């Protein structure tokens, strides 16, 4: 058998296969960055894993438009010449294979955000909807924060053992929170302290407040805090940009409402209408705009 | 007898119960947030609550359209298949009824907040005209602001007796100004001070401007920061969006008539027309202009 | 004699007039903050209210429309049915009429800020060309940040006899700079430090970069850049809104030219084009635009 | 010979030049301000001054329109009466012509800085391509951010000799960093840690983050500070402005596509179309569309 590509299982899953890729979007950079050295998160990424190779399965054995297609040798060449190669990447689990260091193997698993590019291929499907896009859109804004996160406790973290002698963010943190680093290395903060920490920075530099109890002190925190800031203004230019535009667009039949209503208002105070016709007219505008939109 | 939804009065009804709601929407979060544990805010809550009751009345005397309805029966039924359950939740006495701890029973009486409602009905009067449209677009922005002062001290004051051991934002406003709490848990700053302070940090942090002697240092003002950064841009983008938009309509007579004064000058540099045809050219552009706008 | 009021006189009067506006705009605020308790500000002064005087002569020796009115008896009881009370009001010598304490006669000059008015009288002059309004929506930027520089030191200063007990800014200010002020009241940083820093801190309040080293510390400070974050807002809704307009108005032709172009281009690649035909078509739409605009 | 000014020669050396340029307007201001008191940016500049030479040659032997003029005499003449002057004191090796005080050998070859028109003369070859002018405007944004870190670090520098006693950027950043000045004026930041430092200070200052580890102290530093914050709002109206209108002319496909698919679907609901019927409508849009653009 062979699956309609416009089917409403097939629509679905796509929907599904979108919060997978989001859940490995948050999970696989905070696993690769805060926990490096079954439980719940272990479970749910092999669920997860199986998952992404279910979609293998079902790219296998969908239908495509060359007129649609449907015998499953032409799918199986078409899968294979086109992203195959991309979705196998994304699904060999590196981590059960390997048997060397444990820090290797971990971020190895990396590897796992090829998934964003299930999301991508797919853009016709989930771009279509107004609330849709503009929750993507907020989505990809709270996801870049998070995976600049990640980087700024990869930096600030690998600055300790190449050790900055209490100047880099983490010492900062410390002393701040009252959870000070010992000079033997003990103590500090917890992960929730430094990743609610990171997180906060990297919001706070992209949306440009700068607080100012949190800011980059060695150089690498400060070419970091360039980069972060070349990103954020981009990122307005277009994130911030299309969601005023999307909000600009659920606003249009309001838009276009007053300003016909406008005219016509304008338009009975330019020839000072007697009020019977003037109701007449502003009677029949709201019907006529009610009706069609 | 019944009220025409269109008459005098009920047109300034509905202007006056902007004001009411407006009030509403000030003094309920700030007596939640700061108050907890006849005064003229006691009796003029009770003045507001019997207005607001008062409507309800006039809710079930007031024409409405299906064409217009006029029969008392018709208009009572809609109403109770309609607003009437939010109108009764946002005017039972709470705080008169019950006899059971004060922090609760003064808590209880933010079920007000759902007088906001009778201005999300009533939109089409309000947002008729530039000059009101603009003026609720800065009450919005000055009561998300409030809003999130009333939230914000609500978390300071809270991690005192959940006590933090010095790290919060009111401790750090009582070193500033010079009113430390002493270790006995006396002094501190005023309710004029921490009020004051709050709603400065929300503003700094809603526009952006960070000023960085007010900043979050425990995990719960970091994670508030975070969602006022995620409300911060959302509301730019959709507020001062819409303020920018509408500053463009009140301006789009100019903007016309600019457009289509360069066109007639760039017209006549084109054709290089003589004095007397291009002053009579360029005056009956501003008589056609100023004539039919 | 009679001033015809598009003349080459009245209008270079009507651009002079704009900075003599400009300079009662800076100099104005600065004295009535700054210096209270010939030199050539005093003199200057002289030299511009006797021109303000003149410009009130002129106001009742030119033409206006109704088409143009020339008789002197019709010009003047025009003026003083308009505009003659203001003016007079802004060219009233308080300061040489009255002799009672030198801190209101001082302060009582800040009626000559009415001279604002003549340059809102006359803007049908001063927006009809591109490079002039955006110098003025430049100028409208600076002097509302230097009015906030009068008003923040007016404050900040107030609060030093009225005493904070070393909590408002120009004790941190005194701090800062290695200029403290001393317990006697001796001491303390110069004009220049005072205005620059005041000034400092208005457009890092108004562009909302909000440095960190200036921070509002007393509740009137607090209180002020409220009213700071308000203004700075909306002004960036309308000023920065109407510089990127007109930025984007003298862009025009060139916006213009490429959408053309592009539409042509499309055109040339849609219908694939042979490369004769191709430059013909291509250098006919550089003639046609290079000619027509 | 000659050569013609559109051959696939001269587009790739007007490329090539466009690099040349970039390279100029980095290392220029950062020697003149960072390095005043053979190696490999010795020779590279000695390489791109013969290049920029060589153009010169080009320059009197290619090209032009009047109709295309090809006459080694009608060239030459017209590059003489055109920019050969500005191309020449851009050219002049002043720095192996002298032999006088090294501080201004050093600071005169700013005079390349010229070479900057070569790109403003070309913007008809440069601008033609949507993401070739995005790549502009992001480099024009980045060398903004490198000049004035370079001016900045010119004055917090100029502030030690001229001595502040201890106030300006430089004395803090030595002691943040832990790299304090001795007060023999020996120790102090290395050149990468004020360069970076100096860098990071523009970028925080034009995108308006502020981070408050650096701010400025002395009224010079402040002075420059209001001079980068009426820079930055200008730049934001202007070069972010342009950014996100190329952005959406990139997208513009997409929106007109959108567009029309929602006029097309909103038809297809307010004539309630039967599916066999709304499939022909829907998909006979989708190849129109995907054939004409």
């Amino acid at each position: 058998w062979t699956i309609l590509h416009y089917s409403p299982f097939k629509a679905v899953w796509d929907w599904l296969i979108l919060l997978l890729v989001i859940y490995t979007a948050v999970f696989t950079p905070y696993s690769a960055a805060f926990l490096l050295k079954c439980q719940p998160l272990a479970v749910v990424d092999l669920i997860v894993d199986i998952m992404f190779i279910v979609d293998i399965l079902i790219n296998f054995r969908t239908t495509y438009v060359n007129e649609v297609v449907s015998h499953p040798g032409r799918i199986a060449v078409h899968y294979f010449k086109g992203w195959f190669l991309i979705d196998m990447v994304a699904a060999i689990p590196f981590d059960l294979l390997i048997f060397g260091s444990e820090e290797l193997i971990g971020l190895l698993k990396t590897a796992r955000l090829l998934r964003l590019v299930r999301v991508a291929r797919k853009l016709d499907r989930y771009s279509e909807y107004g609330a849709a896009v503009l929750f993507l859109l907020m989505c990809t804004f709270a996801l870049i924060a998070h995976w600049l996160a990640c980087i700024w406790y990869a930096i600030g973290n690998m600055e300790q053992p190449h050790m900055d002698s209490r100047i880099g963010w983490l010492h900062n943190l410390g002393d701040q929170i009252g959870k000070p680093y010992n000079s033997s290395g003990l103590g500090g903060p917890s992960i929730k302290d430094k990743y609610v920490t990171a997180l906060y920075f990297t919001f706070s530099s992209l949306t440009s407040v700068g607080f100012g109890n949190v800011s980059p002190n060695t150089n690498s925190e400060k070419i970091f805090s360039i980069c972060v800031m070349l990103i954020g203004s981009l990122m307005y230019a277009s994130i911030f940009g299309n969601v005023s535009a999307i909000i600009q667009r659920l606003y249009s039949g309001t838009a276009r409402y007053h300003t016909q209503m406008l005219r016509v208002r304008e338009f009975i105070r330019f020839h000072q209408i007697p009020n019977p016709l003037r109701q007449r007219l502003e009677e029949y505008f709201q019907h006529a705009w009610s009706y069609t939109n």
